[PDB]
């Protein structure tokens, strides 16, 4: 196959030394490739080719789960076309692999001087850490940048990944991947996203894709969608409902202390349990889940069971971890392998809702309140 890198992929000479380090983060990010296209490709549930996935969890007609053998998608089918791809030739995939050591897009971080130290190549890389961004910032988001990323180690260690994966692809099994990759407080500046604890209670991170590690544009001239990465996110928070063009997939890696720690949603935009009415080129879509509503449409998660979750375009979706024994719990959250499959078409930008009631209750948002979520067509 002949790869062609993205733009921002510019050769490097590396001495002897930085070269052991480079080829030891290269080493773990194709295994934790591997092991996502296993995870892909292994049938479970009554699937009989690829994984079981759920892709709403409330069909408001059968009032139940709904699920779909990821590999019918065809854009998992090309994510999976393209890791087979890397994988046969990583010498010639390598050549699009930058450690992002000098990255200018945007700033990347490593959570600590702990997790820092778990590799020598985290050591190298030398990120900025989100202890200290964190400590800068100050007031309620930092106090919960500082809970998550002074405990990330243990928060992204609490994980089982024996019945789905066949290596350990957390960060106690691929320490230099976990340690190494840029870690993005995406939420922290961002006034629209929720509490103060969630927005310092969020981190993701890009191993393969137009910002990540790896930065392949095309593969044999097909333009590669693939987008593959993790994310954590702190105990007690809620992820407000959101949307985006670019479908998704969440594969959850922690072993919950209780069925309900982890929550999530994801129902198709036009669901009949929301509100839809046309506007310009999208849809408006009106989120009622209040007076107890709301919690049919969340269900569990859980590295068994409830591991999978595949989220077309435009389905509403939202991670919620204020129920159960989040009021109990400490060093703890919701941690995944994190995907999309057409990070290079539409509009990737991730969409937030808002609430009914306007500006001053987005601080408070959750599941229960009254949401308004403005959709834009995309591009077939
Ligand atoms: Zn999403």
């Amino acid at each position: 196959a002949q790869f062609q890198c993205q733009d921002d992929v510019k050769p490097t000479s590396y001495t002897t030394e930085e070269q052991k380090l480079v080829d030891q983060f290269w080493n773990e990010s194709l295994i934790y490739l591997d092991q996502y296209l296993k995870a892909l490709e292994t049938p479970t549930g009554q699937c009989k080719d690829s994984a079981q996935a759920t892709i709403q969890t409330y069909n408001s007609e059968t009032g139940k789960m709904q699920t779909q053998c990821i590999m019918k998608y065809r854009d998992v089918e090309l994510v999976a076309k393209h890791l087979k791809a890397v994988l046969a030739e990583p010498d010639k995939a390598k050549a699009c692999f930058d450690p992002q050591k000098n990255y200018k897009a945007f700033p990347l971080y490593t959570p600590s001087a702990h997790v820092q130290n778990l590799s020598a190549t985290s050591k190298w890389i030398n990120r900025p850490l989100l202890t200290d961004y964190y400590k800068k910032i100050g007031g309620e988001i930092g106090a919960a940048g500082l809970e998550l990323n002074e405990n990330f180690l243990e928060i992204t260690s609490r994980t089982d990944t024996t019945l789905h994966w066949t290596k350990d692809v957390s960060i106690k099994g691929l320490p230099t991947l976990w340690s190494s990759v840029g870690w993005i407080p995406f939420y922290a500046e961002n006034p629209n996203a929720g509490s103060d604890r969630f927005r310092g209670g969020y981190l993701y991170a890009e191993v393969m894709g137009p910002w990540g590690n790896l930065r392949i544009k095309e593969i044999d001239g097909e333009k590669v969608g693939a987008e593959i990465g993790m994310t954590a996110q702190l105990f007690n928070t809620s992820y407000p409902y959101h949307y985006h063009h670019p479908q998704e997939i969440y594969m959850t890696l922690t072993k919950p202390q209780c069925i309900d720690q982890n929550k999530h949603m994801v129902m198709h935009w036009d669901n009949n349990q929301f509100k839809q009415k046309r506007s310009d080129n999208g849809w408006t879509v009106n989120i009622d889940g209040s007076k107890g509503k709301w919690k049919k449409w969340f269900s569990n998660q859980d590295p068994e069971q409830n591991w999978l979750t595949y989220f077309e375009r435009n389905a509403i979706h939202a991670f919620h971890t204020l129920e159960g024994c989040n009021q109990t719990i400490k060093n703890s959250g919701l941690v995944t392998v994190w995907a999309r499959t057409t990070a290079q078409d539409n509009n990737q930008t991730t969409q937030l809702c808002r609430p009914m009631t306007g500006a001053k209750d987005i601080k408070t948002m959750k599941p229960e309140d009254k949401a308004i979520c403005d959709l834009d067509d995309w591009k077939p």
